[PDB]
């Protein structure tokens, strides 16, 4: 079936994740095969300045995804 996984990643991190203008955030979902997203850059959560990235695909693939999109921070 499918799952989603939200991880929390600091705003001054987040460049790590997207690479190239999304060139790296554009390769891990190509992989994976996972659409992979992240929250509106004015957006964090609660009580702190991590924006939200959003993994949603089969839980096998969101688990490599996961794993690579948090290798680079």
């Amino acid at each position: 079936m499918k799952d989603v996984v939200e991880i929390a990643v600091p705003e001054n991190l987040v460049g790590a994740i997207l690479g190239k203008g999304g060139k790296t955030l554009v390769e891990y979902q190509e992989l994976t095969g996972c659409r992979i997203q992240i929250s509106k850059k004015g957006e964090f959560l609660p009580g702190t300045r991590n924006r939200k990235v959003t993994i949603t695909g089969t839980p096998a693939a969101t688990q490599a995804a996961q794993y690579l999109i948090t290798q680079r921070i």
